[PDB]
């Protein structure tokens, strides 16, 4: 109930396969250190408690505060390799406030040749399948999938690159209620995220509250963050050992996210983990390509017919007597049932269409809607009263030439039943109570030819007032 | 004259540092061989030729056909290192163009993820600049490197440097659109990477020059080896620069910028180094759309305020001329110009500094036979001859016509002010200079999409307008009946 307002921020322990040290971003006094550490790095506590990094690290420092000035946003991080008598480790800081942040971790052409295989995918279905192929070769992986999140905050699982042995996990649909708001904001900010086991135990860090500020120390930026409580029972019940997620973001905003799960618990080196960290780059920019590709090239199919009815409505003089013609015929174009055309004040239909009552409710719900357009596959669900007019009208796609929805074309598709089938399965089960009643999907090439037609219909609603004002002129002309 | 219509593509010889091969691609039967190549490989020429791919490299044969199938595009490359006796160990290199295997032979022998996290961590676009220059110049290790952005109106503009101490700066450096011919910015988009190792070098030509398969030139667009123009070289040998390596930086399939390092000494840099930088070219054509995307964003949030009460003004104009004419709005301060023209319903309205009246006039004529929706220019005595003595109150024009036609418009008005840019580059220098005579202040990008955002809500306000206008028609009948 109250699990969208757990801090997650601060868990105040670590996952134990590493050790942590966080210190003062200008003296280096050793301040807050996991109880782990002291076995990690083969040295008494008491030693390591009230020592400067320019002791312990004295070649690393005058490289550490350079790459990291005070000021610099507590995304920059700075990689080092170096070697201890206790092997050699993996060194990873960074700084939040005035307080740098010591990560440590055990350390020991496939890129390049996935890089042009990226940018030769034909479509967006085609790079999601190599990409998660590259992943499972690359890694070795049992399961790798690509979410890829709905504007309505659901996920779709996309693609999927499996083991022999397996029930796939495509085509299923999660809801908002397992992905939290707090926790979506930072997998935006931070892009990378390991969990090595599931049934491990976390180790608190000594002291818990940072004396600088005598407060709980963020740790959004580490690696070896402690998860989740509810996410670990999550992946119990399945039985899930290791969870890799690299999260892509496109434009500020969360596209998707691959998740990589195994069954055996599992460490990755962190050489590696910057191929992957490389990956999710890659498949942040050529997204951005490929549904820039689907949509264009859609368009063009459809653009013959898109161009007599953009040419016609250039010279609109009559709103009425060109836009019913059925030489143009709106109805082929975004592929539905029923047509609404209500300009001047009176309402004329093309089509299948509700009775009028029902139209004068429907235009009555448009005007109250904010929106410049109104884009719906099932009515039922944004309009209740208008459930049970499904039959003619299930799908639509309103737009407002002008603005305050008085001159207005409407486009109704017909209704198609239907109903989601396959702890996950919990989960499914608020997905499947949601969807009752709807239509076919609006492909996102109509909606930019849909919107390609206010252009040139509102830019003749102003020819169209010159000559008005004219009749008035000529008329006074007359009477006087 | 005559040199935008040379083939670039078809030099029929490559760079003297190297081998290739062309061969059929599903015999691999060797047709295409450069001289150098038999004493390169170290295999007499005669057995080399009428030999299979399956005999030559037996390993790479099933690892080379797989990943290049008959049908993919001619951008796809497949590095491989193989050991050779002759020379040692050596980088191969192959792509597919048609029905035949192109094959590369070269002598081979943390940076990046520190690069990385600070490109995604640079302020702006001039600090992006600097950055990645500075980063380049430590990994290779040349001379000079720098970063040109090509202007919309095809010229490029040297925004950064990273050069060693005793040389002058290239910085503000701008050349015109002769020295890059067309047909050599559309291989620019394709092949992203460019290398020329010595510029005194020469030729060294293939055995024989025509691909029998088609018997046509060969086409090696796609090959690093390809010879470089004897045109371009004589260009770096008057400066006397030895190497050259260039990256493409490509937007929305645009030609966005090039970065270019430059040598003095002859120098052949190794092909494990090259690949780090063709990963840097695609960080940075990332980058680049995320911190232009900041720049405008930022300075549209200062003048926002501003901005909001000449749109909620603009929204419900009744009367376009009392409203967008009220000094409590101010449209020259928003825009920092020192003239407006308003233009609407026939009366033409004038605020501010503005040109006599018969110019006015003019200046409205020149926009109707205007095509565009938006005219912008800095420059008004380049685009329109006739209006170059009006430049004293009207040198930068920012246009908008609210509708089409140019029946109603807003024009914005910019002092005149003198600009002169000052300093074989000099004579492409020279060029440039005779370009540019009188200017203004240069729009800023964050103006524009605040003066198109005033087009959507006034347009808007057009068809509201239109409405009650017929009602008062309407009633007026019933009345008359
Ligand atoms: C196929 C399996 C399957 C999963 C893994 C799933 C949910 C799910 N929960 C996630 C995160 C998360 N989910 C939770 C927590 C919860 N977990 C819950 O399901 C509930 C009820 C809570 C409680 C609010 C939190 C807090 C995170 C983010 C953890 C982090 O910050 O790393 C993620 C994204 C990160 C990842 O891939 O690990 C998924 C996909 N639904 C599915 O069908
Ligand atoms: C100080 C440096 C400086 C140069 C190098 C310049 C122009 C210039 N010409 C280029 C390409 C080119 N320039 C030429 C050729 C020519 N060269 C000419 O200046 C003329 C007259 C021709 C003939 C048209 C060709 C053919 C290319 C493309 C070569 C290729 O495909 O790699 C490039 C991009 C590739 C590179 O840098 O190697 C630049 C920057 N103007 C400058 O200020």
């Amino acid at each position: 109930e109250n699990c969208e307002r757990e801090p997650i921020h601060i868990p105040g322990s670590i996952q134990p396969h590493g050790a942590l040290l966080t210190a003062d971003g200008h003296s280096g006094e050793v301040l807050q250190m996991s109880l782990n550490a002291a076995t990690f790095l083969g040295q008494e506590p008491t030693v390591l408690r009230g020592q400067t990094l320019a002791a312990l690290l004295p070649e690393q420092w005058p490289a550490l505060q350079a790459a990291l000035p005070p000021g610099c946003p507590d995304a920059l991080q700075y990689r080092a390799t170096l070697d201890w008598p206790a092997g050699h480790l993996s060194l990873t800081v960074h700084r939040v406030g005035e307080l740098l942040i010591l990560e440590f971790e055990p350390t020991e052409h496939a890129l390049r040749n996935a890089m042009f295989a990226l940018e030769s995918a034909p479509n967006l279905r085609a790079l999601a399948e190599v990409a998660t192929q590259t992943v499972r070769e690359l890694t070795g992986f049992d399961r790798v999938m690509l979410y890829k999140f709905a504007p309505d905050a659901t996920g779709e699982v996309i693609a999927e690159a499996r083991r022999e042995g397996l029930h796939a996990f495509l085509g299923h649909r999660f809801p908002a209620s397992d992905i939290p708001a707090q926790a979506r904001a930072l997998y935006t900010r931070h892009l990378l995220r390991l969990t090595a086991d599931t049934r491990a135990a976390a180790v608190p860090l000594d002291p818990v509250l940072n004396p600088q500020t005598n407060a709980p120390t963020p740790l959004g930026g580490a690696v070896l963050r402690a998860t989740s409580p509810m996410h670990m029972q999550y992946l119990r019940n399945m039985g899930v050992g290791s969870s890799l997620s690299v999260s892509v973001v496109v434009g500020g905003q969360l596209w998707g996210l691959i998740a990589c799960h195994h069954q055996t618990p599992y460490v990755l080196p962190p050489d590696l983990r910057t191929t992957l960290e490389y990956l999710g780059r890659l498949l942040s920019l050529q997204v951005q390509v490929k549904e820039a590709a689907d949509v264009a090239a859609f368009r063009q199919s459809l653009r013959e017919h898109h161009a007599r009815v953009a040419l016609a409505a250039a010279h609109s003089l009559s709103p009425h007597d060109t836009l019913s013609d059925p030489a143009l015929d709106l109805l082929g174009l975004m592929r539905a049932g029923g047509l609404i055309l209500r300009f001047e004040g009176r309402w004329q239909t093309l089509g299948e269409v509700p009775p009028a009552p029902a139209v004068d409710a429907l235009l009555a719900w448009l005007e109250t809607q904010p929106g410049a357009l109104v884009q719906t596959d099932a009515l039922g669900q944004l309009w209740p009263a208008g459930a049970d007019l499904a039959p003619s009208a299930a799908g639509l796609l309103a737009i407002s030439v002008g603005e305050g929805w008085s001159e207005c074309l409407v486009w109704l598709r017909p209704e198609l039943r239907l109903e989601v089938a396959w702890g996950p399965r919990h989960s499914f089960d608020t997905y499947l109570e949601e969807k009752r009643g709807y239509a076919e999907p609006w492909h996102p090439g109509e909606i930019e030819e849909a919107q390609d037609l206010r252009d040139t219909l509102t830019g003749a609603l102003g020819e169209r007032l010159s000559v008005i004002r004219d009749l008035n002129r000529a008329l006074t002309q007359s009477n006087a």
